[PDB]
């Protein structure tokens, strides 16, 4: 086909690999925020402008489509418009400008270089390589018409901050376009023009080496990056901003790809019709990659919001990911027989699942690590996941053996069925577990019966009726396994889950200072009950199930249609894309869940300068002790007021720092714990001081 | 040729291209020392591990020749063994484990993984894939048996601070192999085996990218860090270091290089010598690398002297730059006809004159800033600059102006010829002032400092005798230039001979620095009498070319040295 489907897997894994490792590093400390800036500063001073100037010295202009250029910049162009208009129609008078110079800049702009390079690359290494140059001429060229209106935005909104003097040119373009030339997405495609035009696209070989050394080197590097900034940015913001950072979301992840395959349907001309087709969902492809860096640094500089931009910047990246490989499907799937159809289908969901297992299997190992079964609704949840990846090893063990063996062993991989229905309502089984919950203490319903009916699901009843039922003819995939009783099964199993889901919503708007062990440090028990408490986070599960909803809806609308009438359409096929998608990538969300949220002289001089100087500066003032235990009053502080006090006289740079320091001196003896045996950790509870 | 060393320069302005962008970085501040670290921990811990990865997980065991990998393996015992024992007797009890510890360890280990696969691929992405195997097997087995012994060396450092009784299996072999698998390099090794047999010699192709997409991102990432590992290191150690330094250098860049060469002469028996002959130069081209940074940090973690050892990762990075060049091109000498040869020296001449340029323009520009136009000599050194700045100008002229067009363009070469004489009368009337200086007019040398008696010799060029092939300055008509090019150094080098009597009988730097060029005035001087006498190479006279060529074209290098790392 026009783009290499079966690789779209191994770039999104990839890019989305090498960011989640820049996430966890910057989660496990090893690399702080200020050792960040370190690679931020390589990847845009030295690595992209070396890639830019491999890649655009080489650049053939003679065999360019201008007339699709033209028609990515005049829909770029168009959703700019777009939402200035709106954005100057209703919002803040105050913020007006602000927000009409941010947020078209949030809904033109991507990460063209670090996350679409690597995947257009991917999909059109062999079929469409020019693919690679029409990357390198949007971007740029789109980074020199729209952000600088964006810019102009941005000094109208500092001269309402500041009357100036009647700066009309002074101010209003002056530094708007100065902000776009100094950048290395302007200024360096000037210099790599000029070069093109000096030389004959032909690089020297004494400078070729150097320069494919810094650029190949870019990629990884600025996705690990991301990944490292892409930590400590997801906060919680208002319904107001909720709402605003939604419409800007699907704005750049919808509407712009939609009005650039338009455009590209219209305007382009050319006598090959597939070629055409290709190029234009080429477009489509192109839109839905995630913000770049260079809107939040430019939010980040202006000293606007900026939380906006950047928790558009992660949400983007983060629903950018399964977008993607949704919308390249969809738009390789208009064109094969059923039968490639079924098998890619089958493809897709086989892969969708092993990763979706290992995700859950790490989820799994973290949660009987975090024995968090005690008092919480965690063991039912951490059951449900367990059911999950059930139904991802029933999809690989289905994928290896189908349409060949015995009915019997057939029937044997096909009672992955069982855990699916008890996925589905094991969902509904979480929305009444959080209807007890606001229910009085000591619900009725117990853990037990709820496991019980929960895992004793009627799929077992199902197996009955298939028992009963019609035996399978062809069983080309798991839906047409058997004959349409299975849909009617799945139907009315899931449609009792969407309702007890919907009821549950519903349910929802209605005296030894210096030893302190057991005559004191009996607040001990208080900050543990208190961290149980935060590891109660039924707010998470609310989340899942609110977030799954929309895909019950999603699977039961098909089921509904293929019952209701025998008229696939090519629409049915999306259908079951979304509910294949759905039920073997339940291990992602999960795992977007769980498994990544929360819940030697060296050390010496740490030690030595701390007691020696910022001892003095009142450390009786910092160590803030209240009723240490039941003897003593002040034995025992918080750790979140010591890193408060690093952070805010210039002890330390921020808080990653500032936890090593802290470490540093629990290793160097220079402070303790309420029990003398934990170890520091930055939080409420209370901490002891080692002299 | 199999080792393309025509690619040669390329990949050494990559190497060391890169990492002095990452130094200039790191002198401007741009990245600091603490913020370093943040591109540290990418390359140690994810970049290596997955570049690692992927090439062991496709590398077959079958088609390798053992000979070759154990040939270095005991040339990096031999001398693992040798620097050891002279230490042990020679230094200070004091330390003599940790010298017998850590500087054996200094003289073996290389930068194979940032320095070395780009070099060793590009002299043999094409004509030896399998070279670029040994430097992914020879390099970690390293890792596998002399880091340990090294490692429990520094275990009776330990027992000297914490005498007890006798920790063999405690610490002395208790934290001594510690030291090795928790390095994170060591360990990939055996889990890249062990899914060497588990897979089938094969990576999934669902972490095939994310590998390749992280391998590939090593080479560019490491070369930059050593940059900002490499600014404020260099200390003044004079009193007994230097000295010390050489040595080990020299153990890692001459001893240990000569030895691989030659073992492995004696123990590969393969059939085609012309493969041996590559195997031979490819042993030596093995071990002139720079000693890897793990040394400079492993004595961090062992919180030892570590100066010599972080100024022996400096100094053999600057070291080792020229030495992989200058070396690589002797043994390619003698295989090729003196055709090529002579393009050889004319591709050389090129190559060392474009380095040298920048040298040339840091150098000018610093002194025009820091106003060396004083009434010290440094207003000549100037202009010596200024006349070494044409010396590399002409050299790019060679390429793609001369050998082709018209005598006209040949005769662009007379600036450059005359520039190229005029640094040999420069240096010369330079001793003049310092003649005057010693004793108890400037007027005089200043009108005879652009007199430039070498215009006289311009009457040569028109008159003396018609242009001849003119493949080289020296390569131009029969030998009277080279006649002429006699009579232009001795005179310089005659009047420096009675300065060092007259002295006997940055001002006092200028003398060592026509010292540094009156050694290759001298091999000039044996340069231009050879021929004269007999115009037979002898495969002496080719070598004193290739002198030839590093003196003429290339002498701001050390000129560079005088006015550089002073900074006001
Ligand atoms: C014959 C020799 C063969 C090769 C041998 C090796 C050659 C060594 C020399 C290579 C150049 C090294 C320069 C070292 C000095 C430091 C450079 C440096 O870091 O300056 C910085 C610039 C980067 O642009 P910026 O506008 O500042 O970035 C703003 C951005 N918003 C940010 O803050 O993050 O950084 C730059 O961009 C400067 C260039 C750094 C190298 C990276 C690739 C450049 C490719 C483009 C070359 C043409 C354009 C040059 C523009 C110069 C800009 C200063
Ligand atoms: C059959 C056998 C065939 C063998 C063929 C071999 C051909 C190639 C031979 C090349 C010899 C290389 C010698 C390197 C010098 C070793 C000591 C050292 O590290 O010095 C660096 C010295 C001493 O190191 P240092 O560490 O004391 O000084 C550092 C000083 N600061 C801190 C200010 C930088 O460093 C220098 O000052 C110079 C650095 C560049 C050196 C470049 C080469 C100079 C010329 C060497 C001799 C080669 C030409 C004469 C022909 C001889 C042929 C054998
Ligand atoms: C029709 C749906 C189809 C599905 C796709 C989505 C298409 C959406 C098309 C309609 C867009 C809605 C426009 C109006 C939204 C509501 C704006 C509003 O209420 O403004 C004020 C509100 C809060 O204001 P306040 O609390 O005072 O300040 C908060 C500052 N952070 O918020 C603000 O602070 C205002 C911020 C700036 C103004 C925002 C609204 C204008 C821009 C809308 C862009 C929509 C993007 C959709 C793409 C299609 C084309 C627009
Ligand atoms: C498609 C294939 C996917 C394969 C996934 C499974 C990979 C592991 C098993 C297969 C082997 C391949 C990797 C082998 C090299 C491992 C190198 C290593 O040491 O990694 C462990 C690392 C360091 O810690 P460690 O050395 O364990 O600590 C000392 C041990 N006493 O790390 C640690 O253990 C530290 C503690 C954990 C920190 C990281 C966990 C954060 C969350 C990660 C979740 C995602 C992991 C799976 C990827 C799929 C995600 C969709
Ligand atoms: C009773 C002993 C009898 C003699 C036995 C050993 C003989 C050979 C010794 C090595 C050969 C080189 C000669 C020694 C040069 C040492 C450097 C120097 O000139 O400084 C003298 C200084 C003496 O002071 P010391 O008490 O050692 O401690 C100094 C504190 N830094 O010394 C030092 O600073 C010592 C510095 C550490 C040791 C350096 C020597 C080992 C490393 C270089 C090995 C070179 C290998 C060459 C292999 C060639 C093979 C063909
Ligand atoms: C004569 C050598 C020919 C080969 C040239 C190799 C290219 C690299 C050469 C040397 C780089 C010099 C690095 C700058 C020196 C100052 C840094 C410092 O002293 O710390």
């Amino acid at each position: 086909p026009s783009m290499s489907i079966t690789r779209l897997f191994p770039a999104l894994l990839e890019c989305f690999g090498i960011v989640l490792c820049g996430y966890i590093a910057g989660r496990a400390n090893v690399i702080t925020s200020t050792q960040a800036k370190g690679l931020g500063n390589f990847v845009s001073r030295f690595a992209l402008p070396a890639l830019l100037f491999k890649n655009m010295v080489v650049l053939n202009f003679s065999n360019v489509d201008w007339s699709f250029l033209y028609s990515i910049l005049i829909a770029k162009a168009s959703v700019f418009f777009i939402v200035c208009v709106l954005t100057l129609l209703v919002a803040s008078p105050d913020s007006r400008f602000s927000k009409a110079g941010l947020f078209p800049i949030f809904a033109t702009q991507s990460n063209d270089f670090a996350l679409g390079y690597p995947i257009v690359e991917a999909l059109y290494q062999t079929t469409y390589p020019e693919y690679l140059q029409y990357i390198y001429l949007v971007a740029p060229i789109s980074l020199m018409m729209l952000n600088p209106i964006g810019f102009i935005f941005c000094e109208i909104q500092k001269w309402k901050d500041t009357q100036n003097a009647s700066q009309n040119k002074i101010k209003i373009v002056g530094l708007g376009l100065l902000r776009v030339l100094q950048n290395p997405i302007v200024f360096m495609v000037f210099i790599g023009i000029a070069f093109n035009f000096i030389l004959d696209r032909k690089v020297p070989v004494y400078v070729e080496n150097f320069l494919d050394g810094l650029g190949n080197s870019f990629s990884g590097s600025a996705l690990f990056y991301l990944g490292l900034t892409m930590v400590g940015k997801i906060k919680r913001l208002k319904k107001s901003a909720f709402v605003v950072l939604i419409l800007l979301i699907t704005a750049k992840l919808l509407v712009l790809p939609l009005l650039c395959r338009e455009m590209v349907e219209l305007l382009d001309k050319g006598d090959s019709v597939v070629n055409h087709t290709s190029l234009s969902n080429y477009a489509f492809l192109y839109g839905v990659f995630p913000v770049a860096p260079g809107v939040a640094i430019f939010a980040t500089q202006f000293n606007m919001e900026v939380e906006i931009i950047t928790s558009g910047m992660v949400i983007s990246t983060f629903v950018s990911a399964p977008i993607m490989y949704v919308s390249a499907w969809l738009l390789t799937f208009p064109t094969m027989d059923p039968k490639p159809l079924a098998y890619a289908i089958q493809n897709v969901s086989f892969d969708i699942s092993i990763v979706s297992l290992i995700s859950l299997i790490w989820s799994l190992a973290i949660l009987l690590l975090s024995k968090k079964y005690k008092q919480l609704p965690h063991m039912l949840t951490t059951n449900l996941l367990i059911a999950q990846s059930i139904v991802c090893a029933g999809m690989m063990i289905w994928n290896f053996v189908k349409e060949k063996n015995f009915v019997g062993q057939i029937l044997v991989f096909v009672l992955l069925y069982s855990s699916l229905y008890s996925t589905y309502l094991w969902t509904g089984l979480l929305a009444i577990s959080l209807f007890l919950l606001k229910k009085r203490e000591r619900v009725q319903i117990p853990v037990g019966i709820i496991i019980i009916s929960g895992w004793g699901i009627p799929a077992l009843l199902v197996g009955v009726l298939l028992i009963t039922g019609k035996h399978n003819g062809d069983s080309i995939d798991s839906a047409f396994f058997y004959g349409k009783e299975q849909m009617i099964t799945t139907a009315v199993t899931l449609f009792c889950s969407i309702l007890i889901a919907g009821i549950s919503l519903m349910c929802m708007n209605q005296h030894c200072v210096s030893r302190c062990n057991s005559q004191s440090c009996i607040l001990a028990q208080e900050e543990e009950q208190y961290l149980q408490s935060g590891d109660q986070q039924l707010t998470r599960h609310v989340l899942l199930c609110l977030l799954l909803i929309i895909g019950l809806f999603a699977n039961l609308s098909s089921c509904l249609w293929w019952l209701f009438n025998q008229e696939p359409g090519r629409l049915y096929v999306e259908l079951q894309f979304f509910c294949a998608v759905f039920n073997f990538g339940q291990g992602f969300i999960s795992f977007g869940i769980f498994g990544l949220d929360k819940h030697s002289e060296e050390i010496k001089m740490t030690c030595q300068q701390f007691i020696h100087y910022h001892r003095d500066l009142c450390i009786r003032n910092i160590v803030k002790e209240r009723r240490c235990g039941a003897k003593t009053s002040a034995g025992t502080f918080c750790g979140c007021d010591l890193v408060s006090w690093l952070i805010e006289v210039g002890l330390a740079s921020d808080r990653g720092e500032a936890v090593i320091y802290g470490d540093r001196l629990v290793q160097g003896g220079v402070i303790q714990h309420i029990t003398n045996e934990y170890e520091f950790r930055d939080e409420y509870l209370f901490y002891r001081f080692l002299q």
